[PDB]
């Protein structure tokens, strides 16, 4: 009844608002806050804007479309907003799959990341991925590549209200698999290589770092100073290798130099034949120590989250849109064993989750506190 088409129309209606505040709020977020223009950021300003634009260009369209019951903006609006649909969504996927690859450098080679991407070099391969986008989705409905021969699909093609979304087995598979699954692949396996390597990111520094724990421990159970020689000259080579061993480094390199003092301070007096101050030296260690493992701690803590938040961005995108790709594949492969309302609400749990991503930045302490702001 009436009641139904009310509580439907009024929800969608505040999806709508959410989707486009939330977006809008991202794009806020990055255009004028000075702390918010990373190349990585630049991508999440494609990812929000994809975003805003199905918001507006789609959202209400389909609510219309599945709420009158019949479109009522004609056949080449009809085609020009399952365009949109298609450009958004393949965008959308597209430029997380182009995130997971900018997570891939930074974490492996930064040299190369802060030398040859610049906010050019992504400005570059944002409008690439749109372009792509658009190709990929607007070319092959707009040249009618995606025509059925079924015949109320001709029926609908020049119908002027049926918007119905009739494809040949041919836009469905080579739509799907392509838009979907190829950057979805690629996402999650760049992704799952980049939370591994980060496993061994922070491993790394904890080897180098483990030895210079347990070499401190045996400073204070020392008799003379031949051991306390031992344990300070592979310590200065382990603190020397942590200096060797990004953005935030700032503050990691400047207080090596301090580190790397302290040794020579301590080293000295161990280089003397006098031991029981260097002892007294070395107890500072334990400050520099807790100091910086502190530091380390919070700023590991601060990337294991951003790249979870990154990762809960795209395990939510994929876990809103797998199951209405799925079932467009077992759909065209056989003959409609699936309804159109249960293909409606996939594909609109896949048109929500545009909303959830300025929620999942806001776990991140940068973004939340930029919204903060805004608001
Ligand atoms: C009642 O008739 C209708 C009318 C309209 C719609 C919405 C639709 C336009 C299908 N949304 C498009 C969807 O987002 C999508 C995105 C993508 O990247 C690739 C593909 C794709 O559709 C299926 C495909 O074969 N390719 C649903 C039913």
């Amino acid at each position: 009844d009436e009641v139904w088409v009310v509580g439907m129309g009024i929800v969608m209606s505040l999806i709508v608002l959410a989707i486009v505040f939330g977006n809008v709020l991202v794009i806020t977020a990055i255009a004028k806050f000075e702390r918010l223009q990373t190349v990585t950021n630049y991508f999440i300003t494609s990812l929000a804007c994809a975003d805003l634009v199905m918001g507006l260009a789609v959202v209400p369209f389909g609510a219309a479309h599945i709420l009158m019951k019949m479109w009522t903006f004609g056949n080449f609006w009809c085609e020009f907003w399952t365009s949109i649909d298609v450009l958004c969504v393949t965008a959308s996927i597209e430029t997380l799959c182009v995130i997971a690859v900018d997570r891939y450098f930074a974490i492996t080679s930064p040299f190369k990341y802060q030398s040859l991407l610049t906010k050019n070099k992504a400005r570059v391969i944002i409008l690439m991925v749109w372009i792509v986008s658009g190709l990929t989705s607007f070319l092959p409905i707009q040249m009618h590549w995606y025509r059925a021969t079924h015949q109320e699909a001709i029926n609908c093609y020049a119908e002027e209200t049926c918007c119905d979304f009739f494809t040949n087995q041919a836009y469905a598979i080579a739509s799907s698999i392509v838009s979907f699954y190829v950057p979805l692949v690629i996402m999650v396996f760049v992704y799952s290589r980049v939370f591994q390597e980060a496993k061994r990111q922070l491993a790394d520094l904890e080897d180098n770092w483990e030895t210079l724990n347990d070499n401190l421990k045996v400073i204070e159970k020392a008799d003379n100073a031949a051991q306390v020689k031992d344990a300070l000259t592979k310590m200065r080579a382990a603190a020397l290798d942590a200096q060797k061993a990004s953005p935030e480094m700032k503050d990691f390199r400047h207080g090596f130099d301090i580190l790397v003092g302290q040794i020579d301070d301590a080293l000295k007096l161990a280089n003397e034949g006098k031991v029981k101050e260097a002892q007294a030296a070395a107890e500072q260690l334990k400050t520099t120590r807790n100091a910086y493992i502190q530091k380390y701690l919070k700023f590991c803590l601060k990337e294991h989250k951003a790249l979870k938040t990154l990762g809960i961005i795209m395990g939510t995108f994929t876990l809103c849109w797998l199951p209405f790709f799925i079932v467009n594949i077992v759909h065209v492969i056989q003959d409609n064993l699936i309804r159109k309302e249960v293909y409606i609400l996939l594909n609109w749990i896949g048109y929500v989750n545009s909303g959830f991503n300025p929620l999942i930045y806001s776990r991140s302490p940068d973004f939340r506190i930029a919204f903060q702001e805004l608001l």
